């Protein structure tokens, strides 16, 4: 199955006897699921994301079926706004990122050039938007707030911004704010024909 990114890459997952929809997030190291009844022993833990940090329970050796493919791994249950399938599980179902082909055993970082500066960014299929760390950018912007795992952050919106991603050019909206890492969302990934194969 091959997935384009014009729409959030949602899939069906069966976990703990229950059926849920979850987002294939190349930008997440871990898999985070909304609060749900899970049998077993857990361990308190915290994870970071945009907007802040959240407290979650960690369950190891959990079985999960993603689009028919079974997989066993660590699962984090917590106050997430969306069920997220991170790289720990994506690699188990042979998930690849084709735009070159990128495996997910390592965070999918690529180099981008924007505003005459070179930076590294994370290819995030789980993000609708592209949010970059504070930086000198010409043009006029507009205030805006986006949400993430730990909450909402205030960012400056710039439209019609040229970006060269791993070689290819693309023009689109870029949000600039307090992000822990530069994020390339679906509004640009689609422009460089990035597909998700597994």
């Amino acid at each position: 199955p091959q997935v384009t990114l014009w729409q959030r890459p949602l899939v069906t997952i069966k976990i703990g006897g229950q059926l849920k929809e979850a987002l294939l997030d190349t930008g997440a190291d871990d898999t985070v699921l909304e609060e749900m009844s899970l049998p077993g022993r857990w361990k308190p833990k915290m994870i970071g994301g945009i907007g802040g940090f959240i407290k979650v329970r960690q369950y190891d050796q959990i079985l999960i079926e993603i689009c028919g493919h079974k997989a066993i791994g660590t699962v984090l249950v917590g106050p997430t706004p969306v069920n997220i399938i991170g790289r720990n599980l994506l690699t188990q179902i042979g998930m690849t990122l084709n735009f070159p082909q990128v495996t997910l055993w390592q965070r999918p970082l690529v180099t981008i050039k924007i505003g005459g500066q070179l930076k590294e960014a994370l290819l995030d299929t789980g993000a609708d938007d592209t949010v970059l760390e504070e930086m000198s950018l010409p043009g006029r912007w507009k205030p805006k707030m986006i949400g993430g795992i730990g909450g909402f952050i205030k960012v400056r919106q710039y439209d019609q911004i040229l970006i060269e991603i791993c070689g290819h050019k693309a023009i689109g909206t870029v949000l600039v704010g307090p992000t822990p890492v530069n994020i390339i969302g679906r509004n640009l990934l689609t422009q460089i024909g990035a597909t998700l194969n597994f």
